[PDB]
């Protein structure tokens, strides 16, 4: 029940808690931060003019197959993603892929 600490389903989706460390050597999930229950991302992207948001909405994008927004925390390294139109069975079998 690994990942199940940084999801939560809502009526549009699911939202998806991370936490981003940007100028990474590649775009990927690199751990869970068991007491913020958020998901860490490493994002291969500089923390300016939004670049780092969005090469975050763009991996989980593809990684989903749905449109991912940010809900929460543009401007914070803690971002709340709503994987629109998804269910968390759904979710969590493409992130223990
Ligand atoms: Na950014």
């Amino acid at each position: 029940l690994y990942f199940q600490g940084s999801l939560r389903e809502t009526s549009e989706g699911v939202i998806l808690s991370v936490i981003v460390a940007p100028n990474a050597r590649e775009t990927k999930i690199v751990g869970i931060d068991g007491t913020r229950g958020r998901v860490k991302v490493n994002v291969a992207a500089p923390p300016v003019k939004g670049k780092a948001n969005k090469e975050l909405m763009k991996f989980f994008k593809k990684l989903f197959g749905a449109e991912v927004v940010i809900v929460r925390g543009e401007t914070s390294r803690e971002k709340d993603l709503l994987i629109k139109g998804i269910t968390k069975k759904e979710v969590i079998e493409k992130l223990e892929l």
